[PDB]
């Protein structure tokens, strides 16, 4: 799609059977979602959040659909003020900012 | 331009004689710059930053060039971890996210 920016760029995402929403955030390096579960192994990671650092789970090679486009990449699961799609997945999408 | 996202989307900006850089941040509502001065009146505004709230100065109808494109809009001046161009100015640019 072509997404304008007069409102927050919130899109529908889907991971397996879990339909959610998230912000397309060009100011975020990584993707962080609070309201999803995944099975299997994961690696701990620290991100910055309230109180200094927050521990999240890093899941690799996750299939995720963003605004109807399927990609595969890393998803961080843990506390976040908003679900955010970061540059790691926007690169998979081939997304660009255009003006 | 057409800006890819495999690195942080940092662009050159210019306000009067003040040439700087800033991140194009679709996760930011407003534009916040730390390393610029402007003359004249301004209105105080609180934003979220380290320690809860940070006081910045709100300047209106500021002419600013972003990646070579001139626009006019509101610029917040104060502490910020990175200079950020937010959606308020990206809308003026007619910027879109495309995939
Ligand atoms: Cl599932
Ligand atoms: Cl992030
Ligand atoms: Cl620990
Ligand atoms: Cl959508
Ligand atoms: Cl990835
Ligand atoms: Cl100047
Ligand atoms: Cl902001
Ligand atoms: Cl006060
Ligand atoms: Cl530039
Ligand atoms: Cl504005």
């Amino acid at each position: 799609p072509q997404i304008t920016l007069w409102q927050r760029p919130i899109v529908t995402i889907k991971i397996g059977g879990q339909l959610r929403e998230a912000l397309l955030d060009t100011g975020a390096d990584d993707t962080v979602l609070e309201d999803i579960d995944l099975p299997g192994r994961w690696k701990p990671k620290l991100i910055v959040g309230i109180g200094g650092f927050v521990k999240v789970r890093q899941y690799e090679q996750v299939p995720i659909e963003i605004a109807g486009h399927k990609v595969v990449g890393t998803v961080l699961i843990g506390p976040t003020p908003s679900n955010i799609i970061g540059r790691n997945l926007m690169t998979q999408l081939g997304a660009t900012l255009n003006f």
